[PDB]
Protein backbone atom coordinates (compact mmCIF):
# COMPACT_ATOMS: atom_id res chain seq x y z
CA UNK A 1 0.00 0.00 0.00
CA UNK A 2 2.50 2.28 -0.92
CA UNK A 3 2.88 4.04 -4.10
CA UNK A 4 2.68 6.48 -1.81
CA UNK A 5 4.19 10.48 -2.30
CA UNK A 6 4.10 10.31 1.39
CA UNK A 7 4.03 8.58 4.94
CA UNK A 8 2.62 8.89 8.31
CA UNK A 9 4.10 6.76 10.99
CA UNK A 10 1.81 6.43 13.83
CA UNK A 11 2.52 3.48 16.62
CA UNK A 12 -0.67 1.66 16.93
CA UNK A 13 -4.80 1.91 15.29
CA UNK A 14 -6.17 4.82 17.35
CA UNK A 15 -4.06 7.21 15.52
CA UNK A 16 -4.40 5.41 12.18
CA UNK A 17 -7.79 6.38 12.15
CA UNK A 18 -8.35 9.45 14.77
CA UNK A 19 -5.34 11.52 12.45
CA UNK A 20 -7.11 11.35 9.07
CA UNK A 21 -10.20 12.70 10.80
CA UNK A 22 -7.71 15.78 12.01
CA UNK A 23 -6.29 16.13 7.98
CA UNK A 24 -9.86 16.71 6.55
CA UNK A 25 -10.90 19.33 9.29
CA UNK A 26 -8.07 20.69 8.71
CA UNK A 27 -8.09 20.58 5.32
CA UNK A 28 -5.04 18.36 4.23
CA UNK A 29 -6.56 15.37 2.42
CA UNK A 30 -4.33 12.68 3.01
CA UNK A 31 -5.55 10.24 -0.08
CA UNK A 32 -5.98 13.18 -2.45
CA UNK A 33 -2.42 14.02 -1.32
CA UNK A 34 -1.25 10.34 -1.70
CA UNK A 35 -0.03 9.85 1.73
CA UNK A 36 -0.39 6.85 3.96
CA UNK A 37 -0.96 6.61 7.72
CA UNK A 38 0.94 3.49 8.30
CA UNK A 39 0.92 2.00 11.99
CA UNK A 40 4.06 0.66 13.02
CA UNK A 41 1.98 -1.41 15.92
CA UNK A 42 4.55 -0.05 18.90
CA UNK A 43 7.04 2.12 19.53
CA UNK A 44 9.82 1.01 17.23
CA UNK A 45 10.10 3.27 13.96
CA UNK A 46 13.69 2.42 13.00
CA UNK A 47 12.62 -0.25 10.28
CA UNK A 48 10.66 2.36 8.85
CA UNK A 49 12.61 5.08 8.89
CA UNK A 50 15.43 2.56 7.35
CA UNK A 51 12.79 2.00 4.47
CA UNK A 52 11.36 5.58 3.97
CA UNK A 53 15.29 7.32 4.73
CA UNK A 54 17.78 8.14 1.96
CA UNK A 55 19.34 5.13 1.65
CA UNK A 56 15.89 3.14 1.13
CA UNK A 57 13.08 4.26 -1.17
CA UNK A 58 13.91 7.88 -0.20
CA UNK A 59 10.16 8.65 0.25
CA UNK A 60 8.84 12.21 2.97
CA UNK A 61 7.26 10.53 6.07
CA UNK A 62 7.05 11.86 9.54
CA UNK A 63 6.59 10.51 12.95
CA UNK A 64 4.12 10.99 15.80
CA UNK A 65 5.26 9.04 18.90
CA UNK A 66 4.45 9.70 23.23
CA UNK A 67 6.87 10.84 25.43
CA UNK A 68 6.28 8.18 27.51
CA UNK A 69 7.95 9.52 31.07
CA UNK A 70 11.83 9.18 29.04
CA UNK A 71 11.66 6.16 26.64
CA UNK A 72 11.45 8.37 23.83
CA UNK A 73 15.08 9.58 23.92
CA UNK A 74 16.36 6.19 23.06
CA UNK A 75 13.50 5.53 20.32
CA UNK A 76 14.27 8.92 18.53
CA UNK A 77 18.48 8.53 18.38
CA UNK A 78 17.62 5.02 16.72
CA UNK A 79 16.06 6.51 13.89
CA UNK A 80 18.50 9.75 13.66
CA UNK A 81 21.28 7.33 13.43
CA UNK A 82 19.44 6.05 10.33
CA UNK A 83 18.04 9.50 8.27
CA UNK A 84 21.11 11.19 9.60
CA UNK A 85 24.44 9.61 8.24
CA UNK A 86 27.15 8.50 10.77
CA UNK A 87 26.51 11.17 12.73
CA UNK A 88 26.77 10.87 16.52
CA UNK A 89 23.95 11.59 18.84
CA UNK A 90 24.93 9.62 22.34
CA UNK A 91 25.82 13.17 24.00
CA UNK A 92 22.52 15.36 23.75
CA UNK A 93 19.98 14.90 26.41
CA UNK A 94 16.07 14.21 25.72
CA UNK A 95 15.19 17.72 24.60
CA UNK A 96 18.19 18.20 22.86
CA UNK A 97 17.36 15.02 21.35
CA UNK A 98 13.66 16.21 20.28
CA UNK A 99 14.39 19.29 19.08
CA UNK A 100 17.00 17.86 16.79
CA UNK A 101 14.16 15.49 15.28
CA UNK A 102 11.49 17.87 14.88
CA UNK A 103 13.40 18.80 11.68
CA UNK A 104 12.96 16.15 9.75
CA UNK A 105 9.43 15.65 10.89
CA UNK A 106 9.25 13.24 14.29
CA UNK A 107 7.23 15.03 16.86
CA UNK A 108 6.52 13.86 20.37
CA UNK A 109 3.50 14.09 22.24
CA UNK A 110 3.59 14.90 25.70
CA UNK A 111 1.24 12.70 27.73
CA UNK A 112 -0.67 10.20 25.15
CA UNK A 113 -3.39 10.33 23.31
CA UNK A 114 -7.02 9.44 24.38
CA UNK A 115 -6.77 11.14 27.66
CA UNK A 116 -5.28 14.62 25.84
CA UNK A 117 -8.66 14.63 23.96
CA UNK A 118 -11.07 13.59 26.71
CA UNK A 119 -9.33 16.86 28.68
CA UNK A 120 -8.72 18.99 25.62
CA UNK A 121 -12.42 19.12 24.40
CA UNK A 122 -13.72 15.90 23.45
CA UNK A 123 -14.85 14.56 26.74
CA UNK A 124 -19.17 14.74 25.64
CA UNK A 125 -18.39 12.51 22.54
CA UNK A 126 -16.22 10.09 24.16
CA UNK A 127 -18.42 9.35 26.79
CA UNK A 128 -20.88 8.88 24.26
CA UNK A 129 -18.91 6.29 21.88
CA UNK A 130 -18.26 4.82 25.39
CA UNK A 131 -21.88 3.82 26.45
CA UNK A 132 -23.29 2.95 22.68
CA UNK A 133 -20.17 0.41 22.86
CA UNK A 134 -20.13 -0.64 26.18
CA UNK A 135 -24.06 -0.45 26.92
CA UNK A 136 -24.30 -2.50 30.42
CA UNK A 137 -22.04 -0.90 32.34
CA UNK A 138 -22.05 -1.02 35.57
CA UNK A 139 -23.63 2.30 37.48
CA UNK A 140 -20.22 3.23 39.21
CA UNK A 141 -18.39 3.43 35.94
CA UNK A 142 -20.89 5.45 34.42
CA UNK A 143 -20.78 8.00 37.15
CA UNK A 144 -17.10 7.74 36.85
CA UNK A 145 -17.21 8.81 33.18
CA UNK A 146 -19.72 12.00 33.95
CA UNK A 147 -17.11 12.90 37.24
CA UNK A 148 -14.26 13.04 34.38
CA UNK A 149 -16.57 14.71 31.67
CA UNK A 150 -18.23 17.17 34.69
CA UNK A 151 -14.53 17.35 35.06
CA UNK A 152 -11.37 16.54 32.98
CA UNK A 153 -8.94 16.42 35.63
CA UNK A 154 -11.26 13.73 37.77
CA UNK A 155 -9.82 11.56 35.10
CA UNK A 156 -8.94 7.72 35.57
CA UNK A 157 -6.84 7.56 32.99
CA UNK A 158 -6.27 3.94 33.51
CA UNK A 159 -9.87 3.22 33.44
CA UNK A 160 -10.45 5.29 30.73
CA UNK A 161 -7.91 3.34 28.39
CA UNK A 162 -9.16 -0.19 29.96
CA UNK A 163 -12.48 1.01 28.80
CA UNK A 164 -11.09 2.22 25.25
CA UNK A 165 -8.88 -1.18 24.85
CA UNK A 166 -12.08 -3.42 25.60
CA UNK A 167 -13.74 -1.49 22.86
CA UNK A 168 -10.65 -1.69 20.83
CA UNK A 169 -8.46 0.87 20.07
CA UNK A 170 -9.13 1.23 16.38
CA UNK A 171 -12.99 0.55 16.40
CA UNK A 172 -12.94 3.51 18.96
CA UNK A 173 -11.25 6.04 17.21
CA UNK A 174 -13.60 5.07 14.44
CA UNK A 175 -16.52 5.81 16.46
CA UNK A 176 -15.51 9.51 17.36
CA UNK A 177 -14.01 10.69 14.48
CA UNK A 178 -17.08 11.86 12.91
CA UNK A 179 -16.57 14.46 16.03
CA UNK A 180 -13.63 15.25 15.48
CA UNK A 181 -13.05 19.36 14.42
CA UNK A 182 -10.12 21.85 13.75
CA UNK A 183 -10.25 23.32 16.87
CA UNK A 184 -9.73 20.35 19.29
CA UNK A 185 -6.57 18.82 17.44
CA UNK A 186 -3.46 18.18 19.51
CA UNK A 187 -0.40 20.62 18.43
CA UNK A 188 2.04 17.50 17.62
CA UNK A 189 -0.41 16.02 15.00
CA UNK A 190 -1.03 19.32 13.39
CA UNK A 191 2.70 19.93 13.31
CA UNK A 192 2.84 16.45 11.89
CA UNK A 193 -0.03 17.05 9.58
CA UNK A 194 1.81 20.06 8.11
CA UNK A 195 5.08 19.01 7.72
CA UNK A 196 4.23 16.14 5.62
CA UNK A 197 1.50 18.20 3.94
CA UNK A 198 4.73 20.90 3.01
CA UNK A 199 6.71 18.58 2.02
CA UNK A 200 5.07 17.35 -0.72
CA UNK A 201 3.67 20.64 -2.02
CA UNK A 202 7.33 21.30 -2.12
CA UNK A 203 7.93 19.10 -4.75
CA UNK A 204 5.13 19.85 -6.78
CA UNK A 205 6.44 23.39 -6.73
CA UNK A 206 9.93 22.05 -7.95
MG1 LIG B 1 3.57 5.27 23.05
Amino acid sequence: IFFSRGVILVEGDAERFIVPAFAEVLNIPLDMLGITVCSVGGTNFTPYVKLLGPEGLNIPHVILTDRDPPLVRRRLINVLDVIEGGVDHEELDADEVIKLAEQYGYFVNENTLEPELFAGGLAEDMQEVIREELPRLRRETLNALQQWVDDPAQIDEDLLLRLIERIGKGRFAQALAPSVSEDVCPAYIRSALEHIRDAIALEHHH
